[PDB]
């Protein structure tokens, strides 16, 4: 079963105290949300440690829809509606990128996006960096890989701004926990759960 | 030079007649802009022919940001609005799908979207597919790719519906001629440019 694969990477708590000291360390982590929701992985790294060789894995090893997680005031603070009456309309940055697909446009228009003193201004509409609004409550309110990606950030003391992707196997088809463990193994990512985190927040009254 | 570079691709009219071929034959074709726009080759493929391998291939090899383009005509049967007052409001199919990722759902999608009997309430909003309206007269009215591709349907005798995605190097950075080369060569996918086609329709009168 997934707990059974999942226990050479520790117990739920391990897993979790693991993943933020990757984090902290400015490495990435590889996030399951629930079987019976989308039984999905999503690499996860903190957008104040993001680098161009982080990106291009995540484009080279993920669906390439590379989504910037943010809190719902940093998504106010520019100016983001939701794109239909939580994917809000596509980011570029308006100075310091190209066509915005290269893996660098991509981290220019992240680290433009996230930064606190960011005005609506220094984001044109539309373009290839897709924000996504984290509820507030974090895990503890939508069991969502953008909530994991916000409550990783805020747990292990960084940026409340993630960016995350599917990781897709060569074939198309989406990655598995068995492929997921494999991909944590061979780029040294810690993997974990949103259960492990609901369970750790819960235990700790970790309110953020 | 490109010209020089492409030359081995054959003179510009056997560039566009090879391409249209290997698409009539449900083949990609590697579609250049101009120099001085993005410099930027796009993998197309027909609709008609999408296979869960060509979509798989373009995730892995491009920037994950797959694009359909569509006629406005069958934007306007799918109530496709502009994204923001080309790219539309993102799209999945309603039925047939999970996550819509997965290189077989975002083909799902994709026929569900460019069927000419389609109806708005095949398709749900927001989603991972990402629809492009192509400016009526196609290359002769804007050099993108997203006109080359229509273009290339119509002239190849197919449906007016194509996928587009960015060549993208394994390190992030965006393929240029050089690399496009190599990748047709591998993949015996054909290249061509913008300024192939535009020449080509103006010589062989042809208005689509
Ligand atoms: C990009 C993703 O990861 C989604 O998983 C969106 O994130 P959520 O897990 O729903 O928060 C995708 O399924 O659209
Ligand atoms: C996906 C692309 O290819 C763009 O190139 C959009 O297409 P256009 O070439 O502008 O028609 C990208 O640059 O947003
Ligand atoms: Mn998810
Ligand atoms: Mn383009």
């Amino acid at each position: 079963n997934q707990s059974s694969l999942l226990a050479e990477f520790g117990d739920p708590i391990t897993r979790v105290e693991n993943a933020l000291q990757a984090l902290r360390e400015g490495r990435g982590v590889l996030l399951l949300d629930d079987e019976d929701r989308e039984n999905e992985g999503d690499i996860i790294y903190a957008v104040e440690s993001l680098t161009t060789a982080q990106m291009a894995l995540m484009i080279r090893e993920c669906s390439g829809i590379v989504c910037l997680c943010l809190t719902e005031a940093q998504a106010d603070r520019l100016a983001l509606p939701p794109m239909v009456v939580a994917f809000t309309v596509s980011i570029e940055a308006k100075h310091g990128v190209t066509t915005g697909v290269s893996a660098q446009d991509r981290v220019t228009t992240i680290k433009t996006a996230a930064n606190p003193q960011a005005k609506p201004e220094d984001l044109a509409r539309p373009g290839h960096v897709f924000p996504l609004r984290a509820r507030a409550g974090g895990v503890l309110a939508r069991r969502g890989h953008t909530e994991g990606t916000v409550d990783l950030m805020q747990m292990a003391g960084l940026q409340p701004a993630g960016v995350l992707c599917e990781l897709t196997n060569p074939d198309g088809s989406m990655a598995k926990t068995p492929e997921i463990i494999e991909f944590g193994k061979l780029h040294n990512m810690p993997v974990l759960t949103i259960e492990d985190m609901v369970q750790y927040r819960i235990q700790f009254d970790l309110k953020l």
